[PDB]
DNA sequence: GACTTGTACTGGAACTCACGTGAACGAATGTTTTTAG
């Protein structure tokens, strides 16, 4: 029962705005750990009758640094790829 | 990982203000000593 599967992309994209958006340090600290914490707590309180289950924030914290991501190859699809694919795909 | 550039934060020093302490000069007054009439 993996936490990442109740938890909407949105959320995370959220986060992430309001991270950019804060010009201090200390209120990107803040709503970043609020995040961490808030998976913390339902981590918690979901895997209550646990055998130590294998599950972390991984699934959030390769995408928040995919520079790090080492399990997936190269996508093969840059900027210019993705900008094609945009325009086929939408009928632009 | 080491260097460079750019941006943001922050505590200490500079500045100012105000007061207290001590030292020096001159004004005004009072008082004492000495000397010419």
């Amino acid at each position: 029962q993996t936490v990442a599967s109740h938890v909407p992309f949105a959320d995370l994209c959220s986060t992430l705005e309001r991270i950019q958006k804060s010009k201090g340090r200390a209120e990107k600290i803040r709503h970043f750990r609020e995040f961490l914490d808030s998976w913390r707590k339902f981590h918690d309180a979901l895997h209550k009758n646990h055998k130590d289950v294998t599950d972390s924030f991984y699934p959030a914290m390769r995408l928040i640094l995919p520079q790090l991501e080492r399990e997936r190859m190269a996508y093969g699809i840059k900027e210019t790829m993705l900008a094609k694919l945009y325009i086929e795909l939408l009928n632009l």
